[PDB]
């Protein structure tokens, strides 16, 4: 009922209680823990209950819980509801609605800035160039010169499921990737397939290592359309290393806004499709995921050998010791150029910061440890000597179907 | 039922059924999950089935199922326990036993390994003396002169829980922990509790930072006494770096056997408190978690200092650097002196392998994905890639409280 957890280098335990409010599922059992694994219409009937947990939750947060306000609006949305078989929200419940859903991401490390963050209400938008501008507007004042600020940008809910807004792209910002006849890949494999539902679309490849795909946005349920984001509108950084000269030989450069696009927001029931948001990096998703992982630019052997490593034997440790060197770069040149970066040490201290504050002010804090930990020197970071709690609160993040699974043309 | 695992780097997916005879719980539910939680006298009435089940796997596993011998063990057993209230493995059962607890420890990434034991049945020891002969042989057993063997010695099951025999160190070595007046730590930090017991019951601490302790055994349920392992029966390996010749200057050596002392072992219902195993080390064990943990030797900064990192903030990654290095002489020391040493890529590369294999041959591997990816660069191995399974087999491995927080002293 009130479970401990306990972090075994200060020894400090935290009592939690807010897991009792959890609703969703997690996939595990008493039988068997599913940590590790990566991923495990409404009714009126359905609807009304989210409805009534949401408002409460937030008249509470506004210390207004069971008043006539609070009263008055349950029987709004109630009469709206069963007239309407959905709602609208007030513009104080969809921000914080998404502050919540943010608050609640159990996966982000970044939350100690949940409050800080600007929601651009799209509902208003009807197309692809209104999805188009809107979002040129968000990367605009996210990016601020280098200086970045949290933001998402909101467009219309769901509604018979046939009239979905949905951006095609996974991040607003990602390089192409194409599959060459020497088998090999160019750019980022991870992106080939989307790659090509663009060219499949239209948009004219340039065929690059790093070319900035193009927006595929979708509005109302309608097909698709291209956009090129204004160049002078995606902040890229190159990236040098401080002490390796040979190192901006590497040809390498990465974009300064990390901005989830295919993500499905849900607040108090109502589903929103298409809600791209944005903070900063932390160094490592960089230099160890885009940059290392096998299946990504995975740039170790190259870096390996530029620095002359005896990559004989892996117990020299030299997959190592590269790792280190391209992280240092990394955020190196982000630092340099400007453009606001966080290094795992810091973001991991303000995390247990965060769970602190959490604790103390809310009962707890829903956090997996498996994507909290960073990819790379995990215990000399704080949070991997902390016992975490992970379940599922609302408002929440979700992933959903890639639309080109699940769109009917 | 079936269950499906991915390797997202690989695209490899395994499907599992054996979770299916997982029985002990998990401390998960539909609604909270406790993976990174550190830790989440029978009566005959329950012993029966815990036997059956056990000797049913035995059985299967030797191909006799069913067999008459398959059924006059399973009633022999059964009219010992009405008898006596419990029962003795035949020295088949426990090898079979301890290697199946090693193979279902969901939170060991050397599995591969499991079917290669050797196991010590000390069923017949009756004192504290009797306890540190056997526990001598095994060590040097093991050590083998630097070319480590894995093995475990199995000493008497517990009875009515008031006669337990007990190894109280939590490894059979370790070094001593010493807490100044000042409030600083002498030695390993980790130990001072029990390094006190052992002042305490006698010992003469010879106050250094890496003093081997003494062991400290139980048997019966009698008091535990003092032994000094053999000082030539303790591999040590000191060490130094490849390329920085200041290091060997930090003063910096590891013993070469991690043999854990403090858990316990059940099978079929038996449980042996008192069941010392070892392998051999992998790199980070030492290197980044012995060494480089804040509340162990913590010794980054001096590594840091002498290589002349830029400390003054930490997105220089002087600790991430000093680490490396650190590892990196791990490594190579314990290769120099020719000392059984595994590096983290090579044993979760193996792992990976092992985990397939069972899949296929078994139907599953349980594994906890918290303790199997590496402490340092975990993505660039592929077990962070890799989706897993935890749940709970028999025979294992479990923990137990510390004794000296349940023995009642007798004098
Ligand atoms: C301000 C800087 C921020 C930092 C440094 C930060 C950092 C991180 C990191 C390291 C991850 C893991 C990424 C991965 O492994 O793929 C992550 C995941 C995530 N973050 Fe944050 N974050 C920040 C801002 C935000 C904002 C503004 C939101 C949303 C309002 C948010 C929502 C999420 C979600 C839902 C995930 C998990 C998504 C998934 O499962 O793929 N983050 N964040
Ligand atoms: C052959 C060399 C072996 C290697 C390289 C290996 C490696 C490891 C490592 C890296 C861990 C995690 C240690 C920690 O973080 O505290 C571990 C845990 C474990 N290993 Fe192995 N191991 C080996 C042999 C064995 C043997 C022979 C047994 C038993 C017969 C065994 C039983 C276990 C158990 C029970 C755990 C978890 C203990 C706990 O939860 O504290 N291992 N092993
Ligand atoms: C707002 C924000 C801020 C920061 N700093 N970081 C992010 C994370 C984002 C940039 N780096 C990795 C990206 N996430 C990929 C999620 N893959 C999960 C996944 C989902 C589904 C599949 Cl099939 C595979 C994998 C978002
Ligand atoms: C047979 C074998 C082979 C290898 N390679 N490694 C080991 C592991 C052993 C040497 N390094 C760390 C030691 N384990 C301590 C685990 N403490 C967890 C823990 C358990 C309980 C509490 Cl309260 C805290 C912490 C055993
Ligand atoms: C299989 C395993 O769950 C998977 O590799 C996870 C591990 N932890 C992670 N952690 C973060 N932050 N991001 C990821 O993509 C992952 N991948
Ligand atoms: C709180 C958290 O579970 C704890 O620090 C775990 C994480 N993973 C680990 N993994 C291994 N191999 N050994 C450990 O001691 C730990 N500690
Ligand atoms: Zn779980």
């Amino acid at each position: 009922r009130f479970l401990k957890v306990k972090n075994w280098e200060t020894d400090v335990v935290l009592t939690d209680t807010l897991h009792l409010k959890s609703t969703l599922e997690t996939g595990c059992t008493e039988h068997i823990c599913m940590g590790s694994i990566m991923l495990p219409v409404r009714t009126k009937d359905q609807l009304f209950p989210l409805a009534k947990e949401f408002l409460d939750q937030y008249y509470s947060s506004i210390k207004r819980f069971g008043s006539k306000a609070h009263m008055d609006r349950l029987e709004e949305v109630n009469k709206e509801i069963e007239s309407t078989s959905t709602y609208q929200l007030k513009d104080t419940e969809l921000i914080y609605g998404a502050k919540h859903a943010w608050r609640n991401a159990s996966r982000c490390v970044g939350r100690i800035q949940w409050s800080k963050l600007q929601v651009f209400d799209a509902r208003d938008c009807t197309t692809a160039h209104g999805m188009f501008n809107y979002i040129c507007n968000h990367v605009k004042y996210a990016t601020n010169k280098g200086n970045l600020r949290s933001a998402i940008t909101i467009f219309p809910q769901r509604t018979d499921g046939k009239h979905d807004f949905r951006v095609w792209n996974s991040q607003l910002i990602r390089y192409a990737g194409y599959k060459q006849p020497d088998g090999s890949t160019l750019g980022d494999p991870a992106n080939v397939q989307f790659t090509e539902i663009c060219i499949q679309q239209g948009w004219k490849a340039p065929r690059g290592r790093f070319d900035v795909l193009p927006l595929l946005l979708q509005a109302n349920g309608n097909d698709p359309e291209l956009f090129q984001i204004p160049p002078e509108l995606v902040l890229e950084v190159p990236i040098r290393h401080p002490k390796f000269d040979w190192f901006k030989d590497l040809g390498l450069k990465w974009y300064g806004l990390p901005a989830v696009s295919n993500m499905l927001l849900e607040i108090g029931g109502l589903e929103f499709s298409a809600c791209p948001f944005s903070g900063w990096y932390m160094g490592t998703e960089i230099g160890v995921r885009d940059y290392c992982d096998n299946s990504r630019y995975n740039i170790l052997e190259e870096v390996a050998k530029k620095m002359d490593l005896d990559m004989r034997k892996t117990s020299s440790l030299w997959k190592d010791q590269a790792l280190v060197e391209i992280n240092i770069a990394v955020l190196y040149s982000f630092q340099s150029d400007k453009v606001t970066i966080v290094d795992h040490h810091s973001a991991t201290e303000s995390f247990i910061k965060h769970m602190e504050n959490e604790y103390r002010c809310r009962g707890g804090c829903p956090a997996d440890w498996v994507w909290i930990v960073p990819p790379m020197s995990g215990s000399i970071t704080p949070v991997f000597h902390q016992e975490m709690l992970n379940y599922r609160l609302t408002p929440s993040f979700e992933y959903q179907p890639d639309p080109w699974n699940t769109h009917v043309w």
